[PDB]
């Protein structure tokens, strides 16, 4: 129990009522109403979309900002409602893309401006490392799936160039991984394979056991896989640096007559 | 006055308190900053643990109770004006975060936590999962301190750490900390002559007949070659793994 007066809950540049502030509400009573749902989230300010599935015991609600949705999720997840324990989660984004091979001088804003040609962009991010250096990867989140499908189609058919550098970007669907809730023990199916696997507890393979032989063979195979992958990485880097040099030398031949 | 919420739940189930996940960095502090003044700024975000203010540097650290409370404090206090300075409120960089790969099957967040607790005190352990709840085979292990993570990093490379009955050890590596939240704002880009040379041409599609069309087509071909190369490596690795397992099964006697 703690009361907080929220003065700043919208992040700089954050658009409101996006799919990033959309919550999934599951294990609802079969008789749930739109008004019941709205009352449940009343405390978390303004509400946008409220959708309840006609028969399936789940719905969606859009809150104003990520902060408000994060607070509502923590407070309302596992909340008892008429014999049911509610499941409140962030809704899976229907229109999120991974952008690879980003050139230099691409800002979040430029990424948004670039992809805004395909439809309404909710968010665009140029991913940076622990020293603020761009990784070469980015995220583009559209408001709807048709706009994301347009971007995917157009960027595979054509060569989408964000800057002067003649290297097109790669646009793929976002691989959505949950690194927050993960795999709780309760949700693991306790079948025959489960019990077979849990016979032995976490340990280090001890010399003189059947498993030590096999685990050492597995370690050797993993080291072989590392060597194989390192060679492919080196070949690709070399091939890319060759092409990137030709691209840089041919670009520095554009403004020759422009200026 | 803003939006007032009587918070009744700010701790996630199983969440440990005052961890590095709830630890915040506070830069651009005014020179006349005190521990009491710092505590009063964060007073509204509940109980505070560790409060550290650097000897002279004008930065500090504050541990809040939970990740939710730290997320609220960060959003509220970041880029706030205080004594002519605009505060920089960020999550403290995690000093003891690991990526576990080659996770066997039937590993849960709790099993991963029991397993890594042998090297030291575990803040959080997560089995990463996709959009259907199937495990990715990657996980996260966050320790309270750096020595526990270095211990796990060394031990798992020297030896074969097996989580289940399957005799395949897990791969432990430092966590690659990437920011997919703040990213690269236009404000942080130095608008020099190279900047303008790069932004001379706007986002567009390379048109046939242009020199850019020829280079983009060469790049597309190179990417397709890389995909073919990677697909072959993936196939070889899978085949090799399946082969090793079949040899082990043939060897096996109940
Ligand atoms: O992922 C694998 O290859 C095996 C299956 C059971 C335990 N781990
Ligand atoms: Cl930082
Ligand atoms: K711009
Ligand atoms: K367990």
């Amino acid at each position: 129990g703690l009361t907080i007066d929220l003065k700043n809950f919208r992040k700089p540049g954050e658009k409101t009522f996006t799919q990033r502030s959309r919550l999934f509400v599951g294990n609802l009573p079969p008789d749930i109403t739109e008004e019941e749902m709205r009352k449940l989230f009343e405390k978390y300010g303004k509400a946008g979309e409220v959708f309840i599935h006609k028969d399936k015991g789940f719905g969606f609600i859009r809150l104003e900002t990520r902060t408000l949705a994060e607070i509502a999720k923590v407070e309302l997840d596992n909340m008892p409602l008429r014999g049911k324990q509610l499941r409140v989660r962030f809704a899976c984004h229907s229109a999120s893309l991974t952008v690879r091979n980003l050139p230099q001088y691409v800002s979040n804003e430029l990424l948004e401006e670039a992809f805004s040609v395909f439809g309404q962009v909710e968010r665009a991010v140029v991913i940076v490392d622990d020293r603020g250096r761009p990784s070469g990867k980015g995220i583009v989140e559209f408001s709807g799936k048709p706009a994301a499908r347009k971007a995917l189609d157009r960027c595979s058919e054509g060569s989408f160039l964000l800057t002067t550098f003649p290297r097109p970007v790669t646009v793929e669907p976002m691989d959505q991984l949950d690194d927050e809730e993960g795999l709780p023990e309760k949700l693991v199916i306790k079948n025959q394979q489960f019990h077979k696997e849990r016979e032995q507890p976490p340990r280090f393979a001890q010399p003189g056991s059947f498993e030590y032989e096999y685990a050492m063979r597995w370690k050797a195979l993993i080291e072989m896989e590392k060597q194989q992958q390192d060679q492919v990485d080196r070949n690709i880097k070399e091939a890319r640096e060759k092409l990137e040099m030709e691209m840089e030398a041919a670009r520095h031949e554009h403004q020759v007559m422009l200026m």
